[PDB]
């Protein structure tokens, strides 16, 4: 099972312009508190720091990443989540968008 959502690299701060039906399902939030926002809001207390800057570094390198982040859902309980971010270039070598593959490997 896996989540896909879609980042705005075009804007600074990457918002999710797209998110797949069971994003929403997994993490309980709806499209009107999800889109036009950074991803963060699913962090909490219990999310490593160190994890979440490489992720910080990939989208500021415009690179590829994989993080393991504990992530929380919208009833405040946590879940885990293997995120991968893969950059998506024009042909000019910029980067238009942000895509991530969400999969709860809580287990
Ligand atoms: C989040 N998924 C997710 C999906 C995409 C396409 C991108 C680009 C990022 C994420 N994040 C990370 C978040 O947007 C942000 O980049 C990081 O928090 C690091 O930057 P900051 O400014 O916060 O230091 C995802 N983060 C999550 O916790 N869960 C995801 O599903």
């Amino acid at each position: 099972r896996h989540t896909f959502v879609v980042a705005d690299a075009t804007l600074p701060d990457c918002p999710l312009v797209y998110a797949s039906e069971g994003f929403y399902a997994m993490t309980g939030y709806g499209p009107d508190e999800v889109l036009g926002h950074n991803c963060r809001f699913l962090q909490g207390e219990g999310t490593d720091p160190k994890e979440v800057q490489k992720i910080r570094d990939a989208i500021k390198k415009g690179e590829a990443c994989s993080v393991r982040l504990l992530n929380y859902r919208k009833d405040g309980t946590p879940f885990w989540n293997l995120l991968t971010v893969t950059p998506i270039k024009t042909p000019d070598g910029r980067v238009s968008k942000f895509v991530g593959v969400q999969v709860d490997v809580t287990s």
